[PDB]
């Protein structure tokens, strides 16, 4: 897929608004993935203890790992469809290393699609929701294909 310039500027505008705060929306994002989606937390050693929302919003590893992780979509989304080189290493660690199905990674874009219009609804409108929708498919369309390159696909 091809977003075009205006698609763009809708995901790169609202990110900006996601960037004041990147720990807080990190957790956000993986709170709202684990509570839709338990069985997601499983895949991580280091959290798969945490029993409540609470000892979530406590944790001070989940809340460094979720800034990890918006850094790197965020460094992602900014190349604008140009992220070959940054797609290489998340692909080979996520499908050799943490065995991450397809399935999940469209589990967290529904979650990151939930927070942002909980937190921006102003700036995520549905123009701007169906231009982040378009980003997110079009990562996940291409760490699909890397997977598929790896021996992983799933
Ligand atoms: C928006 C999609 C995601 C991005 C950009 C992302 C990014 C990252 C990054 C940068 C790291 C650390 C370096 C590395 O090991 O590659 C990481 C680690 C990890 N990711 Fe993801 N990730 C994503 C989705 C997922 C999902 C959906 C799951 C599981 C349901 C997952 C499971 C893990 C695990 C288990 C680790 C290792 C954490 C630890 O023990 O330190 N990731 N991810």
């Amino acid at each position: 897929m091809v977003l075009s310039e205006g698609e763009w500027q809708l995901v790169l505008h609202v990110w900006a608004k996601v960037e004041a705060d990147v720990a807080g929306h990190g957790q956000d994002i993986f709170i709202r993935l684990f509570k839709s989606h338990p069985e997601t937390l499983e895949k991580f050693d280091r959290f798969k203890h945490l029993k409540t929302e609470a000892e979530m919003k406590a944790s001070e590893d989940l809340k460094k790992h979720g800034v990890t992780v918006l850094t790197a979509l965020g460094a992602i989304l900014k190349k604008k469809g140009h992220h070959e080189a940054e797609l290489k290493p998340l692909a080979q660690s996520h499908a050799t290393k943490h065995k991450i199905p397809i399935k999940y990674l469209e589990f967290i874009s529904e979650a990151i699609i939930h927070v942002l219009h909980s937190r921006h609804p102003g700036n995520f409108g549905a123009d701007a929701q169906g231009a982040m929708n378009k980003a997110l498919e079009l990562f996940r369309k291409d760490i699909a294909a890397k997977y598929k390159e790896l021996g992983y696909q799933g």
